[PDB]
This record gives structure tokens, sequence and C-alpha cells, in this order.
């Protein structure tokens, strides 16, 4: 069987990841493709709990245990997401592992080796769409929310994060221009996920960063 | 202020650790020290409550999720940790990272640099206590436990996991020979114990495997 896809979109916050990830999904199925919507992280399950409310600030966690958790969001998911592109479903995935270490990455004392480790084998994505955009252009899509980490010098650092994560050619990282409209974006990034999922095919699902 | 020493009982199922932990407890503090006791997995936290239930078999964890959370239990108390040692107090702590990598490196494709990354830079033990017994001696000390890993096989391949990292001599490693009667394993380690805490008091607390 023909496997699906891993298609990752990452980015700082209002960079348009949600938005394209939907819109990703609803115009591949409607192209015939079997395409599923995933997120990290994944608030439903018990962990994904304690992310929450980390994230709303209504607890506080310890900064590593809070990177820990986020990787283990991912892994709880990892048997779904093989079986699923075992079956030949692409996958358009609102944030991974890079979101993981850029954003624990903002913080002082944290180094870029040490926030990779516990991703360190997860499924590889087959293509990692960066939605780039100047942070002074995000903040022009209404206000921060409320949530830990939504404030202009977190996303500053975090950005700088994900600019040290792009030098690991190792990926198949795609710039999308995120600043302009809706549509548009969705275009390019609708062509580069159709490229992607015909390739695919081709070559078995590696490990991320080893 | 002079700082707690940081002492780790390590073992397989039966060794004596949880006995030991508590006696040397008590022994340090009838003889004037400031010592308290911790342990590993810290089961009442929200992580921990995870943990427990997975260990009784009540849930099924992703193999590698759980190895992040037991790593992220150790992570929550270490404010706790370092502010206690800071202030004089011993922390003795039945279990650490080392049964973390040991009970996770039983299974198989679970290397053991990766499973150490999560616990590198935790605080560095000054005395890690190694209650060595054969297999069949602790199998002896009536019967095994209903929880998971609570079985020959498992028992044996964290057995070796353990061998191998008693390779590192970063770490004060000290053989207790725990075959022995529950007092006279004490006073070995009570002994092992007195010496550590004087030492530490001459050196900072340092992190581990890193
Ligand atoms: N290309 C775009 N131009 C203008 N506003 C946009 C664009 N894409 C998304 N938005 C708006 O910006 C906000 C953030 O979009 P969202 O997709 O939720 O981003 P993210 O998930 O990266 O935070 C939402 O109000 C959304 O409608
Ligand atoms: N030296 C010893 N000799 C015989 N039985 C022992 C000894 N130390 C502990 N035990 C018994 O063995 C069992 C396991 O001891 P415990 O301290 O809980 O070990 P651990 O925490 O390593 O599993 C308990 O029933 C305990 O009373
Ligand atoms: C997936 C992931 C997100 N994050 C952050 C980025 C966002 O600030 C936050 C909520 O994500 P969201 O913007 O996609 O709703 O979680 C981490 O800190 N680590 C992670 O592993
Ligand atoms: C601390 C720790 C324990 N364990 C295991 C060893 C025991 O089988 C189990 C319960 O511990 P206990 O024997 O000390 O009650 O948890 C791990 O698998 N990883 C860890 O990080
Ligand atoms: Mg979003
Ligand atoms: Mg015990
Ligand atoms: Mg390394």
């Amino acid at each position: 069987a023909r496997r699906g896809a891993l298609i990752v979109l990452e980015g700082v916050d209002r960079a348009g990841k949600s938005t394209q990830s939907r819109k990703l999904v609803e115009a591949l199925c409607a192209a015939g493709h079997r395409a599923e919507l995933l997120r990290f992280p994944e608030r439903s399950t018990e962990i994904g709990k304690l992310l929450s409310s980390y994230l709303q600030k209504k607890s506080d966690v310890e900064d590593h245990s809070v990177h820990l958790l986020f990787s283990a969001n991912r892994w709880e998911q990892v048997p779904l997401i093989k079986e699923k592109l075992s079956q030949g479903v692409t996958l358009v995935v609102d944030r991974y592992a890079f979101s993981g270490v850029a954003y624990t990455g903002a913080k002082e004392n944290f180094s870029l080796d040490w926030c990779k480790q516990p991703d360190v084998g997860l499924p590889k994505p087959d293509l990692v769409l960066f939605l780039q955009l100047q942070l002074a252009d995000a903040a022009k899509r209404g206000a921060f929310g409320h949530e830990r980490y939504e404030n202009g010098a977190f996303q500053e650092r975090a950005l700088r994060c994900f600019h040290q994560l792009m030098k690991d050619t190792t990926l198949n990282w795609k710039m999308v221009d995120a600043s302009k409209s809706i549509e548009a974006v969705h275009e390019d990034i609708r062509v580069l996920s159709e490229d992607a999922i015909a390739t695919a095919t081709e070559k078995p699902l590696k490990e991320l960063w080893k």
C-alpha cells in the first residue's frame, strides 16, 4: 500500500498555521486524497489537559517537565500516525517537534540539543512548511491571546530558535510567504503538499533527528 | 550554608531499596543530621498518578511517552530538591534516573543514550548506592507483585542495563551487598552515607550526565 505523507505546518503565533492546516486538509480531500488533520499540542489526552492548563496559566509547570510533556504528547500519537500513514492517509499537522524545541528554546539555559532529544525518533515529516512572516505583520492580526508565550519577547526568541532549526538540511523545509492572503498562502501550500504526497509514496517513513 | 548530600538508592525489584531508604533517613536523623526521604516515581502528582495507573496496568501508555513522564516526574521535584539541599537537608532518594534508564532500556529498541537524555541536567547524586544481589535471591523475598515489570525476564533485562550504567565513572557509585540482613545492609549504607554527607559540603551540586 502506498503510504500517505506526513506534512507539518510550523511558524510563530498568528502565522496562519491553523487556518492553513484546515484549508489544506479540505482541499486535499476535495481533490480525492485521503487526508486528515492533527495538531500539537493534542489537548484532549490526559497529558494534553496538563499542557492546556499550563498554557492557559491555570497551572505552573516546571520548564523541563513541560518540555517533556509536550514531547510525550507527540509520542502518544505515534502509533496512530504510523498506522494512518501506512494505510495511505496523508496527515496535515498543525505544529510538531519544531515548535517544541523553538518554544522551550526561547527560555534561557535550554540548549537546542537538550530540547531536541525527547523527540528524537518521532516519525520524520515528509514536508515541513514554515509559514514565514515578520512578527510585526503577525502582530497586526488582532491582539495577542492570553496564553503563555503570547507576547512579543517570547515570540521573537522562539522565531530565532526556529531560524536555528532551519539549518537542519536533513529535513524537507519549505518557506511559505505567510504575509499574503489566506487564499494565496493556501494555494502555495497546496501545490507544495501535492508534490510531497506524490514523492512520499516512493520512500519509507524515516525517524526525526536520528 | 553547608549543603546536604543527594543520596540515591538503586537496584532491582526487592533489592531492599524502600526498606533501606526509610531506615537510612531514620538513622541519619537520630544522629543529628537533617535528612528527608524522597522516592521516584513520586506518585502523588498529576504525572505521578498517570505513572501509577500505568504501573498498576489500569492504563496502557506508549513506551516513549511513559519514559518521558518518568523523567518529567523527577524534573517537577527539582526546585524542591535544590532548595532542600541548599538549606542543608540531606535527601535520601528511593530510585532516580538510573531506574528510569534501566527499566525503559529493558524494552527493545530503546538505546541507553536516548533513555538518558531527558534526565540530562538533573541534580547529580553525591552517592549512588546500588543494592546488589542475585535476582534469584531477590526472588526468595516472597512473590512478585502485580505491577508492570514485576516478572523475571523484565528484571533480568533491567539489571543488565544497570550494569551498563555502572560503567559511568562520572558518578560516585557504591556497591552494597544487599543479600545480607536488613540491619547489616543498613549499617553498610549508613556508614557510606555519613562519609558522603561530610564530603558533599565541600563541592557544589553538579548536573547529571552533562
Ligand atoms: N493570511 C492571513 N492574513 C490575515 N489574517 C490571517 C491570515 N491567516 C490567518 N489570519 C488570521 O490571523 C489569525 C491567526 O490565524 P491562525 O490560522 O489561527 O494562526 P496560528 O494558528 O498560526 O496562530 C486569525 O484571526 C486568522 O483569521
Ligand atoms: N535484607 C533483606 N533480607 C530479606 N528480606 C528483605 C531484606 N530487605 C528487604 N526485605 C524484604 O523484601 C521485600 C522487598 O523489600 P523492599 O525494601 O520493599 O525492596 P524494594 O523497594 O527494592 O522493592 C520486603 O518484604 C522486605 O521486607
Ligand atoms: C507543539 C508545541 C507547542 N508549544 C506551544 C506553542 C504555542 O505557544 C502553544 C499553543 O499552540 P497553538 O498556538 O498551536 O494553539 O504551545 C510548545 O511550547 N511546545 C510544543 O511541543
Ligand atoms: C523511577 C522509575 C521507576 N521505574 C519503575 C521501576 C519499578 O518497576 C516501578 C515502581 O517503582 P518501585 O519499585 O520503586 O515501587 O517504576 C521506571 O520504569 N522508570 C523510572 O524513572
Ligand atoms: Mg493555531
Ligand atoms: Mg520499593
Ligand atoms: Mg547526544
